[PDB]
């Protein structure tokens, strides 16, 4: 008997979304080279990921649309392009299954997206084929769309610190911790924080979810809880398999800087590539930076050098690397690190906690404010910025706490212990490796 079974994927085809989908597919599409897998992004998504590299053969590619009707501008704001790709709806995504059809000559049995492209779920219930949703997002904002009558109750009446008390396990969540997007209503509600509100009606239609999170750091009641409201939750490593990173060269010289440096005594600075700051936080941070006399890598907009203080670079170049690019995996890995000075992306606190890395936190939006606060008032593994904005007082004692006070002990502790939680749940024994192959023979048996 032939195989037929034949695996759709479709990524939320946007920059941090595509690395941590495709790292899964990869480890699928090895473990079952005999299972045709369909990736199915856009022209730009798909030019993203496989210009540079090589996939197995039974991954293939194809393109649908992209949203964005030839000719026209997009906006400078991050969310026009995603209500643009959600608004081909689910007959592009069939489109894309009918090259994948067509090229395999299999039909498709089974169905893997990102849980924000809540279309192909349609497309899934028409072919009458599983729906596995794929969360690379902060995990325990999960919990958050399961109760949005309540969140933009309380977030309305009440204090801004008021906690999430009805959020088992996540007690610790506060009011000024929600989303944005899910307080938005009427004009300032877009067709992506439409589409992220209908989670907690999508989601429990989903055969499974597989979260991109080592189930061990999760609250125990919160992991519960989300068992409680879908069919299956599953948990697989995010940590990439040996075809997925790209070797690279380290053009800046930030890993030998970084050996030149004693233990725990570097800070390094990134907050995103998908939000800037504002031009005065970003005068605040190199104030801070100079101030405080810590060497420090800035992984830094090439376009917000000409906001930075007049010689500030120059002031600091014998302890401070100030850098377009930083291969911040291998830079988060290094023992000279001793603080993450983030945005709290959800790869970013994934790479920093896996690595003992301890962090000093400034959400901006999205999930970054469950990150921020789980980082600090439950795994106690950082703090959030004095003021929740940057400042030169308030950075500097940040930084003063985390790398060398014995306030801060406590959490250079907590980094630790959690890095060996990682080290451990990443194990052959651990939860992921159980949930991994209950993935696998959902595929198999579809
Ligand atoms: C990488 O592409 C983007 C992702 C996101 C994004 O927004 C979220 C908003 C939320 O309220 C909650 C989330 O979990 C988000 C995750 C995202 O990746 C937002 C953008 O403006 C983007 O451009």
């Amino acid at each position: 008997m032939k195989n037929k079974q034949h695996v759709a994927i479709f990524p939320f085809p946007f920059g941090s979304h595509l690395p941590p989908l495709l790292n899964l597919v990869l480890k699928l599409a090895h473990i079952a080279p005999n299972t045709s897998f369909s990736f199915i992004g856009t022209h730009s998504s798909n030019a993203f990921l496989f210009t540079k590299r090589h996939i197995p053969n039974n991954i293939r590619v194809f393109t649908i649309s992209d949203g964005i009707p030839e000719g026209h501008v997009p906006a400078n704001n991050p969310i026009e392009k995603l209500d643009l790709f959600l608004s081909t709806g689910p007959d592009n995504l069939r489109k894309g299954i009918e090259l994948a059809v067509a090229e395999t000559k299999q039909s498709v049995t089974c169905i893997i997206a990102d849980a924000f492209v809540t279309s192909s779920l349609l497309v899934a219930q028409t072919l009458n084929v599983p729906w596995i949703a794929f969360w690379p997002n902060v995990s325990c904002s999960l919990s958050l769309y399961f109760n949005i009558d309540l969140i933009r109750d309380k977030c309305s009446k009440d204090a801004k610190n008021a906690t999430l008390d009805f959020l088992p396990g996540l007690s610790k969540l506060r009011v000024e911790d929600v989303p944005q997007d899910m307080l938005d209503v009427g004009e300032k509600e877009t067709l992506f924080s439409r589409t992220l509100n209908s989670l907690g009606v999508v989601l429990p239609q989903a055969k499974a979810v597989v979260v991109n999170f080592f189930a061990e750091l999760d609250p125990p009641l919160f992991v519960k809880y989300m068992r409680s409201k879908l069919q299956s939750l599953l948990y697989v490593v995010p940590l990439p398999c040996p075809q997925l990173l790209l070797p690279e060269i380290d053009s800046n010289g930030c890993l030998s800087w970084l050996d030149s440096k004693s233990s725990r005594s570097v800070a390094y600075v990134c907050f995103g590539t998908v939000v800037s700051p504002p031009p005065q936080e970003v005068v605040a941070v190199a104030e801070a930076l100079e101030e405080s006399g810590f060497p420090f890598v800035w992984a830094l907009k090439e376009s917000l050098l000409s906001i930075l203080p007049k010689g500030f670079v120059e002031r600091t170049s014998t302890r401070g690397k100030v850098v377009s690019w930083v291969p911040q995996s291998h830079v988060l890995s290094h023992g000279s690190v001793g603080v993450f000075v983030t945005h709290c992306g959800a790869n970013s606190v994934m790479e920093s906690v896996s690595n003992g890395v301890p962090m000093i936190c400034r959400p901006f939006f999205g999930d970054q404010g469950i990150a921020a606060r789980v980082i600090q008032d439950i795994w106690e593994v950082g703090v959030i910025v004095e003021g929740k904005v940057f400042t030169k007082n308030g950075f500097v004692k940040s930084l003063n706490l985390i790398l060398v006070q014995e306030d801060g002990k406590k959490i250079r502790d907590n980094a630790l212990k959690v890095k060996q939680i990682v080290q451990d749940a990443v194990g052959p024994h651990g939860q992921a490796a159980e949930d991994f192959n209950t993935l696998v023979e959902v595929i198999s048996s579809s």
